[PDB]
């Protein structure tokens, strides 16, 4: 079976308990910590595509308010994100299980542009999810995972201190 885990779970789950969040700034901020994914279960033979985007986690503006995020009453559907795919992409299934797949070179953005980059609206909450695309084969197959524990508000500046302190002292 086709196997997707979160490696260093124990140190998102710190950010999680905190509500962790992720500056976005019009030319695209590198994310940290980094989401890595353990993948087990691939056809080493077998030629993949990883893909990573972000789900809005609920319909709704988040605020600050009195040192606690809140969710705003108005709720508006939200346009699901554009994809990045991982520069290593396309590669065989042996690649991708040799070492956690790391997306490290995703930037999140709060402006439309260009490419690479990845447009997010601020104060939104969002779940990353990747889909494994089996490529080149004539059986295309997409297996699909979300990560909870890596769950951030998008933000264009720090608003939890404790958040300030985890993401320097970890880096
Ligand atoms: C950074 C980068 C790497 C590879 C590619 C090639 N396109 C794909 O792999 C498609 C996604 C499913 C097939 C484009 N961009």
């Amino acid at each position: 079976e086709l196997r997707v885990g979160l490696e260093e779970s124990e140190l998102w789950l710190r950010f999680k308990e905190l509500t962790n969040e992720m500056i976005v700034t019009k030319n695209g901020r590198r994310m940290f910590p980094v989401l890595k994914v353990n993948v087990s279960g691939l056809d080493p033979n077998a030629m993949y595509s990883f893909l990573l985007d972000f789900v809005a986690a609920d319909n709704h503006r988040w605020k600050y308010v009195n040192g606690e995020w809140v969710p705003g009453g108005k709720p508006e559907p939200q346009a699901p994100s554009c994809v990045y795919i991982h520069p290593d992409s396309p590669n065989f299934g042996a690649h991708w299980m040799k070492a956690p797949v790391s997306f490290s070179k995703v930037k999140l953005t709060n402006k439309l542009n260009g490419g690479g980059q990845i447009m997010l609206n601020s104060l939104h909450k969002y779940e990353p999810r990747i889909h494994i695309v089996r490529v080149g084969g004539p059986q295309r197959m997409i297996t699909s995972h979300c990560f909870p524990e890596t769950q951030f508000i998008a933000v264009t500046a720090y608003q939890n201190e404790e958040i300030t302190a985890l993401k320097i002292k970890y880096n």
